[PDB]
């Protein structure tokens, strides 16, 4: 089952508003069923606006400012393959730099996008969002640093040099290699674009986008750990709900409460098949009940197997457990409710069976006499023992209704030898 979606337009995923972080749940349900893996590629534009031009360049074809907007495309060169672009743009406050780690945290690849050249105010907020994203092998997001209107030195050389340190010990310059260092080892693969219709500028923002279709991985985490749609979803509600908490988010714990969720999934996805193969095959009056715990075998192999198809590092197999317990309880539970239903349709035999020989004699017709009742209810046996499918209950509700009439034959045996001597 892979659901494959295409928005058209971008919509809002992470909300700054007033103070709290909150989380448009209607962007979460259309990223939930993506079932491709995605390729998160986050568009941060730090000072000037830039009208999300690059988000629509990515894209194959309103402002972003306090909050992270999303959009799903499918990857123009790669073949199932869902990018996923997220844009945001904003001395700049603290606020800003929680959604900016966010959306470093989400991406496989940064695009950092300022103005004018590297100065550094723009290192020093870069050096402060991979603060609030702690490091403590390749799964660490590339950054593409993209810088607008404008001894040859090419922009990736720039880039280099930019951040190449000056020897020293004192306060101020020390102060001036720990964020250009911070960021040297954080992005272990760097690339510069330099821009300024110009039939020029087009061919900078071409081979910017073709170096994002080029280069730009499927996001991973630590333990070579695929993403597509659903897991990114558990990364944002793991990461949003760790900074509007206060706490610092931890990759470490993100990773164990996804797995904690894929398990609950895939215990569900058990039941549910086991639910569907036991509802369209069982008809409650068995004819044994060995038929019915054939039944029950067969969903219950199938059952296990779509857990284990489903299930993702199951810690010491306790949902593997879980769901053992769960299915033994529906044995027991389809094992009562067969012989429930066996008691309740015999019951309704014999009502119609015996229908008319207790209402015959309730108006004597035997007061003659007793050796004709004991034979037609004798009759009346061979006509219930001869019904198609009753159950396995079919014996002991008879023998309990035959001991309840031994009044009324008792009776009849009175009356027949009553009228005998006269």
């Amino acid at each position: 089952m892979a659901l494959e979606i295409h928005m058209s337009d971008p919509m809002c995923l992470i909300e700054n508003f007033n103070e709290q972080l909150k989380v448009n749940q209607e962007a979460l349900e259309i990223l939930s069923a993506i079932t491709q893996p995605v390729v998160v590629v986050a568009i941060v534009g730090l000072y000037r606006t830039g009208k999300s031009y690059l988000m629509n360049k990515l894209a194959g074809k309103q402002s972003h400012t306090k909050g992270i907007w999303i959009w799903c495309v499918p990857h123009p060169n790669w073949p199932n393959h869902t990018l996923v672009l997220l844009d945001t743009e904003g001395a700049d406050n603290k606020n800003d730099i929680q959604i900016f780690a966010l959306a470093l945290l989400l991406s496989s690849t940064f695009v950092y996008n300022t103005v004018n050249k590297i100065d550094q105010g723009a290192i020093d907020l870069l050096h402060n969002v991979t603060e609030l994203t702690d490091l403590l092998a390749s799964f660490f997001p590339d950054l593409v640093w993209t810088l607008r209107d404008f001894q040859l030195v090419t922009p990736d050389e720039y880039l280099e040099n930019s951040l190449r340190p000056k020897q020293g010990s004192d306060q101020r310059v020390q102060n001036f290699n720990l964020p250009r260092l911070c960021i040297q080892k954080f992005f272990p693969k760097k690339k510069c674009f330099i821009f300024d219709l110009e039939p020029e500028f087009v061919q900078q923002v071409t081979e910017f986008c073709s170096y994002i279709f080029s280069h730009s991985m499927t996001k991973t985490l630590p333990g070579g750990i695929m993403v597509n749609g659903s897991r990114l979803k558990n990364l944002v509600l793991t990461y949003v709900n760790a900074i509007s908490s206060g706490d610092l988010p931890c990759i470490e714990n993100a990773v164990l409460a996804l797995a904690q969720r894929e398990n609950s999934a895939a215990v569900q996805k058990a039941i549910a098949h086991y639910d569907q193969q036991m509802g369209q095959k069982v008809q409650l009056p068995m004819e044994t009940l060995q038929e019915l715990l054939d039944l029950h075998a067969t969903s219950e192999r199938e059952a296990i197997e779509v857990f284990m198809k489903n299930s993702f590092k199951d810690v010491d197999q306790s949902f593997q457990k879980e769901l053992e317990t769960l299915l033994d309880a529906k044995q027991n539970d389809i094992c009562k409710r067969n012989l429930e239903a066996s008691s309740d349709y015999c019951s309704a035999l014999l009502k119609d069976i015996f229908g008319p020989l207790e209402e015959a004699v309730k108006q004597g017709i035997y007061s003659k006499g007793h050796n004709l009742f004991i034979q037609k209810t004798e009759e009346l046996k061979a006509k219930y023992y001869r019904e198609p499918r009753k159950g396995i209950q079919a014996e002991e509700v008879l023998q309990k209704y035959l001991k309840s009439k031994e009044s009324v034959s008792h009776a009849i045996l009175q009356t027949d030898q009553a009228l005998t001597e006269t």
